[PDB]
């Protein structure tokens, strides 16, 4: 549409990821690969607010972006992910979080949003783009038979609504998470998904700051596949552009001129999974298309890197309380540490297998 949030802005590079990358490049023995690994810190990524402990860090990022803009005569943009719902990750085990519905989860989540809003309010010269709660809404479309998800439904919707309503008041551009082609792209799931997204958008007042949806977050699908990956058999929507082209018209019909952003951070290498539902630390993944607003689709505002490559998806250690057997499958890189922590050997392969090369 007419207002692409990235036009005319310089993206503030994540200091969190830059520090991880700088440390990781020092441990890569090949000198040519080390130099290429270090340059990853100059590629824009989303910074995840996966715990209330990281809200003070958001404040420092905003202040630093503000100063950088004034220094260089540019307008700066900070990219964040809101990811702290109570009973988070309801259909899996690896990314269970700090809040629970049973122990004042919604109240705690509302306080988490309020503290984020309080930081953003102090730096109105910095634009913020937020991805809202990966996996949450997609789980309420296909996983209501999962008891943890069914019991979380009303809390999820209330929390997401609280996030959308209050971040809109400080002018944050928001993309709700919308799974990926292998999850909601199945033709039979498109209409239920559209009805849920539309209902969420209506409940939050149809604010123009709710730009649309994010797809493929933390996953590996192609935006435009040369030929279908074999795991996609049975689904005509075998890549993200197929999914988006089928879903976007249903949202427009409901009055929402919705646009999309698509994660390609780990999509450089296709045809590496045994089943489409294998999501954890997939072996042989490579960095994908670099972020750009030259997307080739009327519906896509930007290709982005939301999940930061090198940060683990979950542990292969069967003794951990967060052990998910998806992370022990033959196509999952092992041994792997806890979700969110650095996975050096995985980062090194992402660099080596990057397509296009670094
Ligand atoms: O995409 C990353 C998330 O995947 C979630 O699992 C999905 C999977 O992606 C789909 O392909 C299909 O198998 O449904 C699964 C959900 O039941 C996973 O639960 C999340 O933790 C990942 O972030
Ligand atoms: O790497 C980005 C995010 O990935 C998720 O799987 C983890 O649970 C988070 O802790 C992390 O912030
Ligand atoms: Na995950």
């Amino acid at each position: 549409s007419a207002n692409n949030p990235w036009t005319g802005f310089q993206i503030f590079l994540s200091p969190y990821y830059a520090n991880e990358v700088a440390a990781a490049a020092k441990q890569i023995t090949d000198p040519t690969l080390s130099s290429k690994a270090a340059s990853v810190a100059n590629i824009p990524t989303f910074t995840w607010l996966d715990s209330v402990a990281k809200i003070p860090d958001l404040g420092t990022y905003l202040a630093s972006a503000s100063a950088l803009g004034k220094s260089t005569g540019t307008k700066q943009l900070v990219q964040i992910v809101i990811y702290d719902l109570p009973d988070r990750d309801c259909a899996a085990k690896a990314s269970n979080g700090e809040f629970s519905i049973a122990n004042n989860g919604q109240a705690n989540y509302e306080n988490y949003i309020d503290q984020i809003v309080a930081q953003i309010q102090q730096f109105p010269d910095v634009r913020v783009v937020a991805v809202i709660e990966p996996d949450s809404l997609a789980n309420l479309v296909t996983n209501l038979n999962v008891q943890k998800c069914a019991n979380a439904k009303t809390t999820y919707l209330a929390c997401v609504n609280y996030a959308l309503t209050n971040l809109a008041k400080v002018g944050v551009y928001m993309y709700m998470d919308a799974g990926h082609a292998g999850w909601l792209g199945w033709p039979a799931n498109l209409s239920p998904a559209a009805q849920l997204f539309t209902q969420v958008w209506q409940n939050a007042g149809k604010s123009p700051f709710i730009k649309g949806l994010a797809t493929n977050v933390a996953n590996y699908n192609a935006l435009q596949a040369a030929s279908p990956d074999p795991i996609t058999q049975g689904n005509p929507n075998y890549d993200e552009i197929h999914y988006i082209n089928a879903l976007a018209p249903l949202l427009q019909q409901a009055g929402w001129d919705a646009t999309f952003i698509v994660d390609q951070g780990r999509s450089g290498v296709q045809n590496i999974r045994q089943q489409w539902g294998d999501w954890c630390n997939i072996k042989g993944a490579g960095f994908g298309t670099r972020p750009t607003t030259n997307t080739g689709s009327q519906f896509i505002d930007s290709i982005v890197w939301v999940k930061p490559g090198g940060e683990c998806d979950g542990t292969s250690n069967s003794s951990s309380p967060r052990y998910d057997s998806t992370c022990s499958l033959p196509d999952a890189a092992q041994p792997a540490p806890e979700a969110g922590t650095w996975f050096q050997a995985y980062f090194q392969t992402l660099v080596s297998a990057a397509n296009p090369p670094l």
